[PDB]
């Protein structure tokens, strides 16, 4: 049952993998990644070797979280797991974890910065993002890091969501950085407990950028970005203010002069009126009032692609491990069980 493994050193790293994976080629270094040819399936794949997966309790739990999430995702518009393996023959010698996915080429950044996008292209790209998000949200998963570099696109304009947020550093979110430009204001500023509605804010920012060719909220820091956001959508009323938990944050918001919501038709000049309407329903400051993924799929902007019989939901997903307090070797044994129980896709 166990395949034969072979060892090789590539760019100062030892790779020990099943014989089915051939012609390994480093492509980046979380972990290190190689492209390879999978002779069993005929696909070009990415093989990721995790770095120090069990070095702390925090790191061991994150390894388990990533493997559980990738094993669950089975949807045309979401990255899935082709294989997971370890050269260890027993739990006692278990130390390394390797993950195998389809090799991705272009991301949405390349399409946006380069090509000329018709409204038809925007419809199809945003439709596929929302189709994947309906699936993800139906399992009570929040992506939390949706942005153009985390969306893979091929020559036929087909799209996959990848790089789920496995929980970023403060330094990574500081300054003039794309890592913050797509984040909802309530999570950027820790206003309140957040939920899946943060992802719809991100879709609105991405859709705006496809329509204009320009970043919607390219702030030079957290406060500059908040000012750009409030100039477009308006300052909050008393209803949303009650929902912000920090007294200082509430005090700061009330220090700002009040501003009305702008006319989106005079911002997104020449856009399809149905695109403008959908943007007004995503980019809502109060997260309770944003449109959901399931509701957006039925919006008239997507009439040529919407098929309610081909927009599936996910199997239920048990996340109770997230509140569990375990030792390193307990998280490690749980991860080992999930490696050896993996069943490949058809
Ligand atoms: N700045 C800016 C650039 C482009 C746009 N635009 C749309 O939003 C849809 C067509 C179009 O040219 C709007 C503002
Ligand atoms: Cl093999
Ligand atoms: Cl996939
Ligand atoms: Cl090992
Ligand atoms: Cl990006
Ligand atoms: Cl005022
Ligand atoms: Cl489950
Ligand atoms: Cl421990
Ligand atoms: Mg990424």
């Amino acid at each position: 049952e166990r395949p034969t493994f072979y060892r090789q050193e590539l760019n100062k790293t030892i790779w020990e993998v099943p014989e089915r994976y051939q012609n390994l080629s480093p492509v980046g270094s979380y972990g290190s990644v190689c492209a390879a040819f999978d002779t069993k399936t005929g696909h070009r794949v990415a093989v990721k070797k995790l770095s120090r997966p069990f070095q702390s309790i925090i790191h061991a739990k994150r390894t388990y979280r990533e493997l559980r999430l990738l094993k669950h995702m089975k949807h045309e518009n979401v990255i899935g797991l082709l294989d997971v393996f370890t050269p260890a023959r027993s739990l006692e010698e278990f130390n390394d974890v390797y993950l195998v996915t389809h090799l991705m080429g272009a991301d949405l950044n390349n399409i946006v910065k380069c090509q000329k996008l018709t409204d038809d292209h925007v419809q199809f790209l945003i439709y596929q993002i929302l189709r994947g998000l309906k699936y993800i949200h139906s399992a009570d998963i929040i992506h939390r890091d949706l942005k153009p570099s985390n969306l893979a696109v091929n020559e036929d304009c087909e799209l996959k969501i990848l790089d789920f947020g496995l929980a970023h550093t403060d330094d990574e979110m500081t300054g003039y950085v794309a890592t913050r430009w797509y984040r909802a204001p309530e999570i950027m500023l820790n206003w309140m407990h957040y939920n899946q509605t943060v992802d719809i804010w991100s879709v609105g920012c991405i859709m705006a950028e496809l329509l204009t060719g320009r970043t919607l909220f390219p702030g030079t820091d957290h406060i500059d970005q908040l000012k750009l956001i409030l100039r477009l959508v308006g300052t909050p009323g008393a209803e949303l203010l009650k929902k912000i938990s920090s007294e200082s944050a509430r005090n700061y918001i009330q220090s700002l002069a009040q501003m009305p919501k702008m006319n989106f038709a005079n911002v997104f000049i020449g856009a399809n009126p149905l695109a403008v309407d959908l943007l007004e329903k995503m980019l809502v400051l109060d997260s309770d009032k944003r449109i959901t993924a399931a509701q957006a799929l039925a919006h008239a902007y997507f009439a040529q692609y919407h098929d309610p019989d081909d927009e599936p939901v996910a199997d239920p997903y048990d996340q109770s491990f997230e509140s569990r307090d375990l030792l390193i070797d307990e998280w490690k044994s749980l991860t080992y069980d999930e490696v050896i129980s993996f069943v490949p896709p058809p």
